């Protein structure tokens, strides 16, 4: 290890946002603060002068953004209340209004979060697990934080992946949410603007480790076409990837890169496609590492140890 790496909590929650290749990564330090490391033509920060929030130890972490003009980062308080750190260009970092709504979740709850694609308005959908194990949507459409749709029972402590896009032939957002059911299967729930929430659970993986991390992204939306990638930590201690490609659907499942036992993961993407995955693989014991995919080089390890580790 290194003194910087030692600051990073083992099995920390990880989230990330970006605008093309301008990247922000969020993780929890060993004292329970949430920090931001940044990539602007090089990695920086992740230090004790870059704290944006403070959360229970072991907190789930989720983030979402409009480019890097608006960023939101979600975690839990010590009383398992959903809370929000918010950044707006020219306003700085501040506490969002979410904690004020006092949404109490299961202590083992994960969190998923997205801005709704295809509008300039700041509309948010947040997904977490309540004490009855249901996955609950919470929303902001400008008028205060309100409960939205409840997506049904999931495994206690299930990972929660979520992504959102707008098809170019549609008048609204599409959302997909992935989590794990009591049978240990990995499933999809879907929302399209005219159908609303589909009733059916779609299976994407037959059996996965209990409470494995789950993270998803999308790229190249078009006329009734999308590309999606969903990542999870499998029983061979690697991140696996489930591909949705237009015309083929859920046609490829494969290992991507090794991780430490119970690593969390984050994924971002941009058009190309460029993929960046973040996780812990044992580098300096506790540092966060990056995996990359692009057309130029395909699958390649990226930054070995994110700030503050190096
Ligand atoms: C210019 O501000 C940076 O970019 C913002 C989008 C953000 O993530 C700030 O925390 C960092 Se700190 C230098
Ligand atoms: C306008 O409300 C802010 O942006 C919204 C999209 C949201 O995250 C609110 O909680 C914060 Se509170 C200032
Ligand atoms: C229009 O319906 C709302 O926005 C959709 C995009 C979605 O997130 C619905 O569950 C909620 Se219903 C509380
Ligand atoms: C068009 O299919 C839908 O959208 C895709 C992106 C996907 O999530 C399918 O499972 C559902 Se249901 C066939
Ligand atoms: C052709 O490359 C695929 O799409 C890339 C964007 C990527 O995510 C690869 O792992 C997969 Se491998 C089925
Ligand atoms: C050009 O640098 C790469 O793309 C950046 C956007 C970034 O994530 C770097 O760590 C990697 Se290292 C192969």
């Amino acid at each position: 290890s290194t003194p910087g790496a030692q600051e990073v909590l083992f099995r920390t929650g990880i989230a990330a946002v970006n605008s093309t290749n301008h990247l922000r990564v969020y993780f929890q330090d060993s004292h329970g603060s949430i920090r931001e490391s940044l990539y602007e033509s090089g990695w920086a920060n992740g230090t004790a002068k870059n704290v944006i929030a403070k959360a229970k130890l072991g907190t789930p972490l989720a983030a979402t953004s409009k480019e890097l003009k608006n960023i939101r980062v979600y975690s839990l308080t010590e009383d398992n209340v959903l809370q929000e750190a918010a950044y707006d260009s020219g306003s700085g970092w501040y506490n969002g209004a979410l904690a004020g709504a006092k949404f109490t979740v299961a202590p083992y709850s994960r969190i998923g979060s997205v801005f709704l694609a295809g509008t300039n308005a700041l509309q948010l959908r947040i997904y977490a697990q309540k004490t009855d194990n249901t996955i609950q949507e919470y929303m902001w459409n400008g008028d205060g934080w309100k409960e939205g749709t409840n997506l049904g029972v999931a495994l206690p402590g299930t990972g929660i992946g979520v992504t959102c896009w707008r098809y170019t032939d549609y008048d609204g957002p599409s959302i997909r949410v992935w989590f794990q059911t009591d049978n240990l299967k990995l499933v999809q729930r879907a929302y399209d603007p005219h159908t609303g929430w589909y009733k059916e659970l779609t299976t994407i993986f037959d059996k996965a480790p209990p409470r494995c991390a789950i993270a998803a992204t999308n790229f190249n939306p078009g006329k009734s076409s999308i590309y999606m990638r969903i990542y999870f930590v499998n029983s061979d201690n690697t991140i696996w990837q489930v591909c949705w490609d237009h015309g083929q659907g859920y046609h490829d499942k494969r290992t991507i890169t090794p991780v430490i036992q119970g690593s969390e993961i984050a994924i971002i993407s941009w058009e190309g496609p460029e993929l960046r995955l973040y996780f812990q693989n044992g580098t300096y014991v506790s540092a966060i590492s990056e995996w990359t995919w692009g057309k130029a080089h395909g699958s390649q390890l990226g930054r070995r140890a994110l700030p503050p580790a190096e």
